[PDB]
């Protein structure tokens, strides 16, 4: 009875439905499992009503990002602020040494740039001759260029370069080296409300099209020119075309046994082998977020980008200087516990400079993400965990130790002391409808496979959309947005041509 | 009577020297290296100044150290004997504007950040694309500004265009003369400042029979005897006959060959004349004029925060309003036209603070065309030079926590003891710095014509005859190795049964 049934109300599904309406097609649905739209785009509220995108926050590749350009046109026409360019010079902090950024002797940023060029030459034309982990690649660089690196450069550079872990959401021993470096097509623009983007799109079509709390449990299309979809409860539907936009990791459940898994869809017939094979090419990263809200800013706003480096040792240097080769370096590196805020790099966005708000938006990676999100309810433990890194930042920013006021006790003796009032944590890895952040590469993965399979679709009536179904903007909000327009337009042309 | 030689190499620059080095390495005997000047090295020349201080007035850096083959050789040497042959002197750039002072790493201007976006803008503009017309670098920057105006602050629109111009000192061409297609490009790793490029020249020169080198002989003509013999005449009248010749004269000097008048210094008369494919290539490639000036001071009495300093050319707010009001590329290109001499603030200038990198109290400054030609044309008037650069020198000292300079060519103040200038645009054996592109230029042409040769016996080498390392010391180096190796392969058959 329906022209098109869109599964999932994330940006992919919403743009699609928005596009269909825009082209005059009627009688369409949008089945969302959650009781809200937005998918991995969620803006939450905390202390004093401040808002934060606990999901996607930035407009990437602003030079060609069509979604951004659309947002730009709007703002150009009405003068309203919808975003801010918050790129800035990064401040790097080592627990013991303090700041190490833009240093007249360490010059870490410069060797970091040679490092990147190194990775490029390494996989250039050879189909990534036996890929390895980002970690293995950095060690190869160090061994090969030690003659031209000082002791401190060999010590801090590898800890600094790991900021890239916050781009992929994966530890450097788990990340594929071939996909580590990417093409930054322009500056980034912090969205001053991705929810505003969600609402504008969400409203571009008939409200009655949306069906929240509809967990699709099975999709089938008996050869008769019709596709039949069923949600968990019991309601059934049928349409001419269907666009599946669930995340990759959820759609990956369709291959295993036990339709018991929350989110998993039952395809009949089963998704063709070219699709199932794609999942063997790894995927799914775990970018997480922790928001630190203070009463007010009493620290320096020199920069909005701050990164704390995991501890490092001088013995590491000695080992590098002495390794005869890659193997000797590998084993020689045998340090045979307990994770702390200094066991991995952490990315903090100082929102005071870019947005005025006195809070820090922090990014974390797997395996830390899963752990921190597991104890998201225990605010006390959370504060104790991050307190040491939160204190080093304040010291490096002309302030002092943080005071714990999550259980407030108004005291005049806090005038110029930073007072923490609330802590917010993401939960993507524990949410059955997301099970992580976005597609990422493990050593040996090939992202293109899935793009082709997804884009080709199960068949003429079963199409796919989402951040894991396109090449440009892969794993990005604008990527999913465009993929949603892709399928809608394809189906939109076909319908017009019939009648 | 004219002496017989297996191979004759014309020119003793690095290309010619590495050619000889390779030939000897492969057991080839009875060769010859003929050089017009009274020294070896060509565009690799280290001079002496105040108190015996040394400076490379030609090439001074090893570029692309991740893959640069000449650099790797020198590094293996230092790794074995522990002698200092080079120093990685890359640093954070200090940018200075005459009115505003330092504008680098500025928390509000963020010039370096949008400069990077510019690079990507340029990259998306050309790279991989077919049928894209070229333009000047200047024009490319104007387009960027117009298209991204909505996301740039007034001060970013004023100063970014002036900072982008540090690239002029990489090509030796003013932004309006420089082809945008050839402006940007990746560098394979950090640069390494040679602590005597002349030490590299000597090592290669000493790696082959010393009786092969014949300095002070300017070659006037090359003739191919249709019988496997090439006749070469020196100006002093000596005549030679060789099986092969490797011609490494600068591209600007070889260009004289395709013109009437054989009395110009360095010109070679070719019989038969250079094939049509070669002459014609001279239209699709040009020559830039990177130039230098060494300012020697008594002692360092200034901040050593960085070894890299760049003074931007003056800018105006009227430029901003025009960019803001422009309605399109045409209006902007038009609006940009008003109603006046050249000073040290009319173009960007690059200064290398040697005190930090080498501990020597001097500045090595790079200049570009057209300024280069004008400054070299007065290198003799030292007072005129000091007056011309005094304002930028003062501004730099102020920014490095010091005071105005004191003319001391005749306590805590900087005293200029000497000024040294380059002479490449005037030296008839150079006629400029190195190969460069003007909008519409296609360097691939010359490389192909040169690497293909005049014929089987008449070959070419030099910085203008190869892609990888084009314009660089290691490109000329490799090109020499290439022609020598080819000749060795051919002479190999001489021992087949
Ligand atoms: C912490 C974090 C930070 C990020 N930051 C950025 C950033 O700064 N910039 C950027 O560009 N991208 C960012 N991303 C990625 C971006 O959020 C995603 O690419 C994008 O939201 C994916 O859109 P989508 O429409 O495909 O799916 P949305 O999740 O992304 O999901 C599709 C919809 O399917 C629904 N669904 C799932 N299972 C079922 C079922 N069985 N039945 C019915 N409905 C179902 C879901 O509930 C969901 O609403 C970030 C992601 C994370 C996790
Ligand atoms: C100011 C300046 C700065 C530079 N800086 C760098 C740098 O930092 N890094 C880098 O890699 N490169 C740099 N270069 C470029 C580098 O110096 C050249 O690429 C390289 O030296 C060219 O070598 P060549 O052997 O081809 O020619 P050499 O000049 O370059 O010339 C070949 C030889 O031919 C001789 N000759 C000419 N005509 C005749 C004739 N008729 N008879 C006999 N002999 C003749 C000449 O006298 C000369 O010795 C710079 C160049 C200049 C001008």
């Amino acid at each position: 009875k329906k022209k098109v049934i869109i599964i999932g109300a994330g940006i992919a599904g919403l743009k699609a439905a928005s596009t269909l309406h825009q082209n005059g097609i009627q009688d369409c649905l949008v089945l969302e499992a959650r009781d809200r739209v937005g998918g991995r785009l969620q803006t939450v509220t905390g202390y004093q009503g401040r808002k934060y995108d606990i999901g996607a926050s930035w407009h990437h590749d602003t030079l060609t990002n069509p979604l951004f350009l659309e947002e730009a046109q709007l703002s150009l026409n009405d003068g309203r602020t919808r975003f801010v360019f918050d790129d800035d010079n990064f401040i790097y902090i080592d627990e013991e040494r303090g700041r190490v950024d833009h240093d007249k002797e360490l010059l870490l940023e410069i060797v970091d740039n040679e490092m990147s060029k190194f990775a490029e030459l390494e996989f250039h034309q050879h189909l990534g001759v036996s890929d390895c982990s980002f970690f293995q690649l950095v060690m190869k660089y160090l061994l090969q260029r030690r003659q031209f690196l000082t002791n401190d450069q060999i010590r801090y550079l590898p800890q600094l370069c790991r900021y890239l872990e916050l781009w992929h959401g994966l530890d450097w021993k788990l990340l594929s080296a071939k996909d580590t470096y990417f093409g930054h097509q322009g500056r980034n623009a912090f969205a001053l409300n991705y929810d505003s983007v969600v609402q504008r799109i969400a409203q571009s079509f008939p409200q009655n099209w949306l069906k929240l709390s509809c967990e699709v449990k099975s999709i089938t299309r008996e050869p008769s020119k019709n596709v039949t979809v069923n949600c968990e409860d019991g309601t059934v539907y049928n349409a001419d075309y269907v666009i599946i936009t669930v995340p990759q990791s959820v759609l990956n459940l369709s291959v295993q046994p036990e339709k018991n898994l929350r989110g998993r869809i039952e395809f009949q017939p089963p998704l063709k082998p070219v699709i199932q094979d794609a999942f063997d090419k790894i995927h799914f990263g775990a970018l997480g977020k922790v928001i630190f809200e203070f009463e007010e800013c009493c620290w320096s706003n020199e920069s909005s980008k701050i990164v704390t480096l995991a501890n490092s040792t001088n013995e590491f240097v000695e080992i590098v200087r002495n390794a005869e080769n890659l193997d000797e370096l590998d084993s020689m590196l045998e340090r045979e516990t307990s994770v702390t805020c200094w066991s991995q790099p952490l990315f903090f966005v100082n929102l005071s400079k870019s947005t005025g708000v006195a809070s820090f938006m922090m990014l974390m990676q797997a395996p830390l993400t899963n752990h921190i999100e597991s104890i998201r309810e225990d605010k006390e433990r959370l504060f104790s965990f991050f307190q040491p890194v939160l204190n080093k930042i304040m010291k490096c920013l002309d302030s002092e130790d943080v005071i714990d006021g999550m259980r407030p006790i108004e005291n005049i003796a806090n005038a110029n002391k930073p007072v923490l009032r609330n802590i917010i944590v993401s939960n993507w890895t524990r949410d059955p409808y997301s099970r992580g952040a976005y597609s990422a590469c493990f050593p040996g993965d090939d992202p293109v496979d899935m793009v082709v399979a997804m884009s080709n679709g199960q068949d003429s009536r079963i199409r796919f959309a989402g951040e894991h179904t396109i090449m440009d903007g892969a794993g990005c909000a604008y990527g999913a947005w465009e993929s949603g327009r892709r399928e809608a337009t394809r189906i939109s042309d076909l319908l017009k041509l019939e009648h």
